[PDB]
């Protein structure tokens, strides 16, 4: 086709990077993460237990309300790296940056507090592939490419630095411009299936203290952070002098502004972060502590052990995630 199709992002405080989705005649409108590190959608049910507290402080789908919903009820559990929901499966009418689109969801009626309570959205609309979607669900994104309307079977994010202001961006067929300065270059995934491409090495001051051998990258839209496993971390956090607390690693405020860059060598272009990009340096006090953008997190094979690159590193570089090629393309943000 010829169209190019953009969901205008909010971005609350540089962590949580969200749109919106209509579902449902009349449309009931959601706060969804795109994920590219998964490929389901699910918002929260109105016959979730209000025992869950997640469920009494997000906004639930109510099928009894849609005039359009078409009944499953196929169980469905969803177990992310850091957290996991479980529901129903169910089909209506979605609209996603003014394309409307007949989805197979979840209707989640099991989710924890942890991390659901301090999210401020309410679901996840997965922009993987088929091959990461539990119970066989075709996610939506195939979905739209079988309308043929898009100009290419690609899509693209920017997420803007925190504040008139634009939290960010998604285009659906395209990229746009206007957020890029440069040229895109491209890696080849690995595989079809995965967001994940082949690292050569990362590197922390100038020195590849890391990845010597090689190792993957998994580019995940619903991460704020960049992680590598356990073992990385704990050499990367030993070459910044940050003190591991309990889910996070910090540094000293005032050290903040001096600590080294990290690159990621990525398809023959180096990708260099700042300690700007990656400390949150929220005052410059010697008696402060200021947490890092940088965490552990420990995949099981087949897809892991990898490192993720989340928000911290596509707010820096334009991300263009392309299925008609298997490869991501990265370009300087602006
Ligand atoms: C069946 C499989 C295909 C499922 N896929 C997965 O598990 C993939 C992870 C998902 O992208 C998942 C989406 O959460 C989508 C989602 C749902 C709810 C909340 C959040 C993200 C949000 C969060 C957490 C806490 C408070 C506020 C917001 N979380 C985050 O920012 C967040 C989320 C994640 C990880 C981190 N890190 C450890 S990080 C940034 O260092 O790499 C940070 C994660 O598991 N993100 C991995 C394979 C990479
Ligand atoms: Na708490
Ligand atoms: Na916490």
């Amino acid at each position: 086709g010829n169209t190019t199709s953009s969901v205008i992002l909010t971005n609350y405080m540089d962590t949580q990077y969200y749109g919106e989705i209509g579902i449902g005649t009349p449309p009931q409108t959601f706060k969804v993460v795109f994920d590219t590190g998964s490929s389901n959608v699910w918002v929260p049910s109105s016959k979730c237990s209000r025992l869950y507290t997640a469920c009494v402080y997000h906004k639930l789908f109510d099928a009894s309300d849609s005039s359009s919903y078409k009944h499953n009820g196929t169980e469905l559990t969803l177990r992310y790296s850091t957290g996991t929901v479980s529901g129903f499966l169910s089909q209506d009418i979605i609209t996603v940056g003014g394309i409307t689109v007949t989805q197979m969801f979840g209707e989640v009626t099991e989710m924890p507090a942890l991390p659901f309570m301090l999210a401020e959205f309410d679901g996840v609309v997965g922009m993987g592939f088929i091959e990461q979607a539990i119970g066989r669900v075709t996610p939506i994104f195939d979905n739209i490419i079988s309308q043929g309307v898009l100009k290419e079977d690609v899509f693209s994010f920017y997420y803007n630095r925190d504040s008139q202001s634009l939290g960010g961006q998604i285009v659906l067929g395209g990229s746009d411009p206007q957020h890029y300065e440069g040229n895109f270059h491209y890696i080849n995934l690995i595989k079809t299936g995965v967001w994940q491409i082949q690292m050569k090495g990362v590197s922390v001051g100038s020195s590849t203290l890391l990845c010597e051998d090689g190792c993957l990258a998994l580019v995940d839209t619903g991460a704020s952070y960049i992680s590598g496993s356990t073992s990385s971390i704990e050499k990367l956090m030993e070459a910044l002098g940050a003190k591991k607390r309990l889910f996070d690693y910090v540094v000293k405020c005032n050290e903040g502004p001096t600590l080294p860059d990290i690159s990621f060598h990525l398809g023959g272009k180096e990708y260099t972060l700042t300690s700007a990009d990656y400390v949150f340096q929220e005052s410059y006090s010697s008696k402060k502590l200021c947490t890092l953008a940088i965490h552990a997190m420990d995949i099981p094979p087949p897809t892991g052990p990898t490192w993720a690159l989340g928000a911290t590193f596509i707010r820096k570089f334009y991300t263009e995630f392309d299925r008609r090629n298997n490869r991501i393309g990265f370009a300087l943000a602006r």
